[PDB]
């Protein structure tokens, strides 16, 4: 009935099914939602993270071809607050399983599933695998 | 004004931002549209084309996350015929730049271009030139 606010951050580098998959649980998780994406810079990737194969503006470009995506932010704090919460009135944060449990305690978490075995690193795997080892 | 179907096919492997640019570009070609999509199977694709990494579920199944697409024929006939236009009430095929003579004489023919760099083997590349030659 009323449109809940939903808010999934992530790197999402490399888009595959398993962001997708992710991203549409997010955006169905009432029946009227409005699904914000928030895109990690690059900079903070690298320090907190990890390396990091695209630039934001190619992160956040892909993420707009996103069907269930209809706002992002980017790029977004690295760490979620109260006061980011209210600055977009989000609902809810969805994200998957602590720096979650005062999302917990206010009622404002929902999870969502990491499916595996689809990774874009996966399906280089699988091209590699076409020359035996001998 | 009134609906147009339009229809882009092709074998969509390793879904990137190359080929959700050209969906967008079918998609926008009139105000009202809609976007059929064509996956081409796993055999004529390894017959007449080259290597596929990921199989028709997979191509399809990425492909039914992104915006622009409406409706998805999969798998799809290896070759556009004047029958199978009418079978969908087709009135526009989007493709690029002859196999579409007979679509271009026709007036059914809408060209959409190809954006280089962004491939997913092009992002390979990049992690790769992480490591110097010595």
């Amino acid at each position: 009935s009323k449109n809940v606010v939903i808010y999934a951050d992530g790197v999402y580098d490399m888009l595959h099914l398993g962001h997708m998959k992710q991203l549409e649980q997010a955006k169905k998780l009432f029946e009227n939602t409005t699904l914000i994406v928030g895109v990690t810079s690059d900079n903070e990737t690298k320090l907190f993270k990890g390396q990091v194969v695209q630039t934001l503006e190619e992160r956040t470009e892909t993420l707009k071809h996103i069907r269930w995506v209809d706002e992002i932010i980017s790029p977004c704090p690295w760490v979620v607050t109260p006061e980011f919460l209210e600055k977009y009135k989000i609902d809810y944060v969805a994200h998957d399983d602590d720096i979650y449990a005062w999302l917990k305690r206010a009622g404002k978490f929902k999870a969502t599933q990491r499916t595996e075995g689809v990774s874009t690193t996966d399906l280089i795997v699988r091209i590699l695998k076409n020359y035996e080892d001998y």
